[PDB]
This record gives C-alpha cells, sequence and structure tokens, in this order.
C-alpha cells in the first residue's frame, strides 16, 4: 500500500496473509472455513495466516492454517485478469475472535464515491521497493466506471472496478494482490492489477466482488 498508514493492530480482523515460505498475497476471511483472494495469487500449497499485524513477529493472535482446497474462478483469464477471484478452504475452521473475524459479502454493488478501506503487506514505495512488517491501510473511494474506463481504454470488463485517486500517490501495490477492499462492512473489491502503482490517472483495479456472490455461495455449498 503506497500513501497509506499503518493499521491499528488487528483492526482489520478479516485480512489474511497468504504464505508459501514468505508473504506473497492477501486474502479476506468470509466464512470460518473460507478465504477469498485473487486467482492470479494461485499456488498449489498455501498457508493462510490469520490474526497477523506484524508478519515478521509472533505477537500471540496468529492462527496458521494450511489450505485444504484452492479453487480458481472457472472463467479466470490469466492474461487480462478477468474474473480474478479464487476461494481457499482452510484445513480446519478459523476460531473467530476480536482479532480474527469474517467480512460480509455485498448486499449490492458499491456506488461511486463510497468510502472503502484497502489493506495489505505490499510495497509502500512508489519509487523503489520497501515491504512492511506491519499491515498497511488506505482509505479510498470507489471510482465511477466512466473514470475507470477513461484511465484504461478497452481494458475494464464488467468484473472490474477502480478504487483510489486519479491524482496519484495513494494505491495498492505489489504484494497487496488478493487482499480486501471493504466498504460499509462489505467486501466489494479484491486487489487485482494496475499500471504500476500510485501513478497519475492509473488508479488501482479490483475484482468486482458483487458479481460473484452466486459463485461464492455455490462453491461453499459444493465443497
Ligand atoms: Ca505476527
Ligand atoms: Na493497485
Amino acid at each position: 500500500i503506497v500513501g497509506g498508514y499503518t493499521c491499528a493492530a488487528n483492526s482489520i480482523p478479516y485480512q489474511v496473509s497468504l504464505n508459501s515460505g514468505s508473504h506473497f498475497c492477501g486474502g479476506s476471511l468470509i466464512n470460518s472455513q473460507w478465504v477469498v483472494s485473487a486467482a492470479h495469487c494461485y499456488k498449489s500449497r498455501i498457508q493462510v495466516r490469520l490474526g497477523e499485524h506484524n508478519i515478521d513477529v509472533l505477537e500471540g493472535n496468529e492462527q496458521f492454517i494450511n489450505a485444504a482446497k484452492i479453487i480458481t474462478h472457472p472463467n479466470f483469464n490469466g492474461n487480462t485478469l478477468d474474473n480474478d477471484i479464487m476461494l481457499i478452504k482452510l484445513s480446519s475452521p478459523a476460531t473467530l475472535n476480536s482479532r480474527v473475524a469474517t467480512v460480509s459479502l455485498p448486499r449490492s454493488c458499491a456506488a461511486a464515491g463510497t468510502e472503502c478501506l484497502i489493506s495489505g503487506w505490499g510495497n509502500t514505495k512508489s519509487s523503489g521497493s520497501s515491504y512492511p512488517s506491519l499491515l498497511q491501510c488506505l482509505k479510498a473511494p470507489v471510482l465511477s466506471d466512466s473514470s475507470c474506463k477513461s484511465s484504461y481504454p478497452g481494458q475494464i470488463t464488467g468484473n472490474m472496478i477502480c478504487v483510489g485517486f486519479l491524482e496519484g500517490g495513494k494505491d495498492s501495490c505489489q504484494g497487496d494482490s488478493g487482499g480486501p477492499v471493504v466498504c460499509n462492512g462489505q467486501l466489494q473489491g479484491i486487489v487485482s492489477w494496475g499500471y504500476g502503482c500510485a501513478q497519475k490517472n492509473k488508479p488501482g483495479v479490483y475484482t468486482k466482488v458483487c458479481n460473484y456472490v452466486n459463485w461464492i455461495q455455490q462453491t461453499i455449498a459444493a465443497n
């Protein structure tokens, strides 16, 4: 996250870190047994790390739970990143407490200008790279579909939304992918792509989660 701030410890209790020897993507706890993330974060083995703030220190709220099932959206396009969503079933249920909690799937798609919270352990520098120990946060609004399409002519599908700032300076970046965009207590976005990060008129692009409530409930019921 570039241009953000360090989250209060455990104040984003649905944020997970996906770990394969080190942190490589974010995700969101949506059920005691299920995490949603980006299909481009797919690996055949993933350890889900819940209750993190410092991913480099055991602070005593962590639960490390291996993935038992990893299911990418059947229409995920690895090139365009259309349908950039996957579900991870945990090998045992996460215990839900104040530090580890689910986030609601959306009632409706978010209106333009809805304030959201984006989080992750991705790069914090727009010039060079620095990877944080501590979970970073960013307040950012949903952008209109017109603004999103003007930033990326011909590249925005119906499954994509832009969230952030056209002026630059404030965006998700490398290592945030798969993580949450939460607006009024509902998961509206998954960190997906952008043209670099925090550049002028290149806002972050996010998987439009409100398109996938049917697919998620189906997948949970089937597995
Ligand atoms: Ca930790
Ligand atoms: Na981004």
